[PDB]
C-alpha cells in the first residue's frame, strides 16, 4: 500500500521539486535577479 517510496510517501512531490532544481534553467535564471 505505501507504494514505491517517493519522498516520505508524500505522493512524489520531489518530481515537481526535481525539475524546478535540475531541469529549472528558467526559474534559477528569474531567482538570480
Amino acid at each position: 500500500q505505501p507504494l514505491p517510496d517517493c519522498c516520505r510517501q508524500k505522493t512524489c512531490s520531489c518530481r515537481l521539486y526535481e525539475l524546478l532544481h535540475g531541469a529549472g534553467n528558467h526559474a534559477a535564471g528569474i531567482l538570480t535577479l
